[PDB]
């Protein structure tokens, strides 16, 4: 009479990748960026005791929230990697030492003028370093006074707080940036010697020992090897940390509120995906991805993978390996990535008024899935149904399907599949209005 296929064990993906990058700063700054930039470029919706931003910003976009937030990341990314950029011309720029001033020999007027040029790239490169770094600070400012003031510094699920160490790399980024504010006249009595020396052993188109230059020479350098490749006492790396960190926290405080997986390719299509995070400790979450993907609405399963991906290598590197000295190459990191996914299935029913589907999990009642009209091909679907499955009829086959989409672990239960002959007013939905059933068809559905 009703005869039920395409039943069973829904089939589940699970995969993991595994990203052998390194812990250069540059390399980390491209992960903070992409999560950053994706967020302030797209601004997904955020979702509708729960954080004080999410209660005023539910349902509105964000960019609308955290549009300053944004920003204060976004310029703290960009100047880190200017700041990266400079260390780079301040290693190019290495003044080397006067010996023997009094001979003439090698001690030319074209290598004092060398040494002179030098010293003014050196000490230009590490104000302009300077000068990005308590820029960062303040772009931090700008960052923790808004609505992420009580959670991006705080860390005790941890999703909402910051949990990224914003605290303790922002003292010791206001310390080091203080020492090297104490050092300034002597970059600055480096600097007016440099600029004595390119003017006087210059060309008259018209007709300060070497012990003093020594000392601004060996002061530039001992000042630009701290800022370079040093850590606790460096600006440089306690600024573009504190980026990283930020973005972390910023992610960390906020991201699980974004609204991803909106159809890129054709609506109401199963994306569906699942993005597992782990913390330290082994805690594991795991966020999943109606609408349209596109800017102020939603993010596309890639771009949320993109974002997922960077925070991925971000975390590990930060947590594990830890930011490598601005002049260092860096060192080996391997990260993981994991998602996974739950498969369709398409239950058949072939016949021999209404034909409906029912669900009757272990213990509990019949309950109503979908139902179609005989001619007409009206459906009505129950609100667990409704915009997961959906049902359709082959006239010719005199059969039923039932497209099962979005799927999850609740779902398992036995599916029949029922015909009424007589007719009807209100469309059936009851068990009773139904007169005949299938054998029945398990449907399993589990996470791996
Ligand atoms: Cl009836």
């Amino acid at each position: 009479q009703l005869v039920e296929s395409g039943g069973g064990l829904v089939q589940t993906k699970t995969t993991t990748s595994v990203i052998d990058t390194t812990n250069d700063a540059q390399n980390l700054l491209t992960q903070a960026q992409t999560i950053v930039n994706t967020l302030k470029d797209y601004c997904p919706i955020l979702i509708a005791n729960t954080p004080s931003w999410q209660t005023a910003g539910g349902g509105k976009n964000s960019c609308a929230t955290f549009g300053a937030e944004f920003s204060a990341a976004s310029d703290m990314i960009n100047n880190a990697q200017k700041i990266v950029q400079e260390t780079q011309q301040l290693s190019a720029n290495q003044p080397k030492n006067i010996t023997q001033p009094h001979n003439l020999n090698l001690n030319s007027p074209s290598s004092l003028t060398a040494l002179a040029q030098k010293m003014l790239k050196n000490a230009q490169s590490q104000a302009e370093i300077l000068k990005l770094a308590n820029q960062v600070e303040s772009d931090f400012n700008k960052l923790s006074s808004g609505h992420l003031k009580d959670y991006i510094g705080k860390c005790d699920n941890n999703w909402g707080n910051g949990c990224a160490g914003v605290e303790e790399t922002q003292s010791l980024l206001k310390t080091s940036a203080a020492d090297f504010n104490n050092q300034t006249p002597q970059i600055n009595q480096a600097q007016n010697l440099a600029n004595t020396l390119i003017q006087e052993l210059g060309n008259n188109p018209f007709r300060t020992s070497a012990q003093a230059i020594n000392q601004a020479v060996n002061n530039l350098n001992e000042r630009a090897k701290t800022l370079a490749g040093g850590t606790t006492n460096s600006p440089a790396y306690q600024a573009t940390l504190l980026a990283l960190r930020s973005v972390l926290g910023l992610w960390n405080s906020m991201g699980y509120a974004v609204i991803c997986g909106g159809y890129t390719k054709s609506p109401g299509e199963n994306n569906q995906k699942d993005f597992h995070y782990t913390d330290e400790n082994g805690n594991g979450t795991t966020i999943n991805c109606t609408l349209k993907a596109d800017k102020n609405v939603s993010l596309s399963i890639e771009q949320y993978e993109k974002i997922h991906e960077a925070y991925q290598i971000l975390s590990k590197a930060l947590k594990q390996a830890g930011l490598a000295p601005l002049n260092s190459k860096g060192e080996k990191l391997e990260a993981h990535v994991t998602t996974s996914k739950y498969g369709s299935l398409r239950l058949s029913c072939a016949a021999s008024a209404a034909m409906g589907w029912f669900r009757q999990a272990p213990g509990k009642e019949r309950d109503f899935v979908a139902g179609i009209y005989w001619t007409v091909g009206s459906t009505y679907y129950a609100d667990s149904a409704k915009g997961r499955f959906t049902i359709s009829r082959d006239n010719a086959k005199n059969t039923v399907y039932l497209q099962m989409d979005s799927l999850k672990p609740e779902d398992t239960a036995v599916y029949y599949c029922a015909a009424r002959r007589r007719g009807f007013t209100l469309a059936p939905t009851r068990a009773n209005e139904y007169d005949y059933w299938g054998q029945g068809t398990q449907v399993t559905v589990s996470s791996h």
